[PDB]
């Protein structure tokens, strides 16, 4: 009760809606904040896209080599891998790396192409048991995460619950969990958010997401030292269209949920 306090007041300075949802695996225990409310996904979905190539992998086992094309007209807002190849090719293993690592818009769409589209990628989290994950649109916009609007949002609990069987338990092969396991860990864009709250020798990997309405998020799986391991999804998001990115806002939510751990 004292950590929901907490996460309230932290909301009510920040000026928006938080969402926390934070999973313990040494107990199953959890601390909900918001949990069950839909929060636009932004560029956390890229998780889920990437997991689903995955899981196609486990049939195919050469896909992830397989070339994709990428094209001058593929660009969109942000590409920082992507537009390093325009005119050539990429692997779907360097695109997953390049959606989960850098948050390459243009590596999302290819992710998503591959499976059959949002719808697919949708199906793919019905196969987890996961009802609430709903991906709508393409990149960019996926991202404009505008009030009321439930296409491409998910719940905290939810996004937890599916992040856990991901990274941590049966949802995808072995194999294919260590490598998801592996991008995560090797993320780039995560340092001011969640990482941010927790002491520097735990291990994380996070997928961050950006979008309209200042529109902040984090998902991670952490190692904590001498601890087992914990999910941990913060989603944020604000009144106002032109609102600008709070990933501390994340990272204090982060210090909250793991104080006393
Ligand atoms: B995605 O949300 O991830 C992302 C991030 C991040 O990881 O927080 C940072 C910068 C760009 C991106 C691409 C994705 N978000 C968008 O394209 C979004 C950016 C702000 C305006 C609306 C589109």
């Amino acid at each position: 009760a004292d950590v929901q306090q907490k996460l309230a007041e932290l909301e009510r300075q920040s000026g928006g809606r938080l969402g926390v949802a934070l999973i313990n695996t040494a107990d199953n225990s959890q601390i909900l904040y918001r949990a069950d409310e839909r929060f636009a996904m932004c560029s956390t979905s890229k998780v889920m896209a990437a997991a689903a190539v995955l899981k196609k992998s486990e049939s195919e086992p050469n896909l992830l080599n397989q070339r994709v094309e990428i094209k001058k007209s593929d660009l969109v807002n942000y590409n920082p891998i992507a537009e390093k190849h325009v005119n050539g090719t990429m692997s779907l293993a360097e695109l997953s790396a390049a959606a989960l690592q850098y948050s390459d818009n243009v590596a999302m769409n290819k992710l998503i192409a591959h499976v059959g589209g949002p719808a697919s990628v949708t199906a793919f989290a019905r196969q987890l048991g996961d009802e609430t994950f709903r991906l709508d649109r393409t990149e960019p916009t996926l991202n404009t995460a505008i009030p009321g609007d439930p296409r491409d949002t998910t719940s905290p609990r939810a996004m937890a619950q599916t992040l856990r069987n991901l990274t941590l338990g049966k949802a995808l092969g072995d194999s294919q969990r260590a490598q998801l396991v592996t991008w995560m860990k090797g993320n780039t864009t995560g340092a001011a958010s969640i990482q941010a709250g927790l002491p520097a020798s735990w291990v994380v990997g996070d997928k961050t997401g950006s979008g309209g309405y200042g529109t902040t998020n984090d998902i991670a799986v952490i190692w904590p030292k001498d601890r087992a391991p914990l999910i941990l999804v913060t989603y944020f998001t604000q009144p106002q269209p032109k609102a600008e990115s709070r990933r501390d806002v994340l990272a204090s939510a982060a210090k909250i949920v793991t104080d006393g751990l």
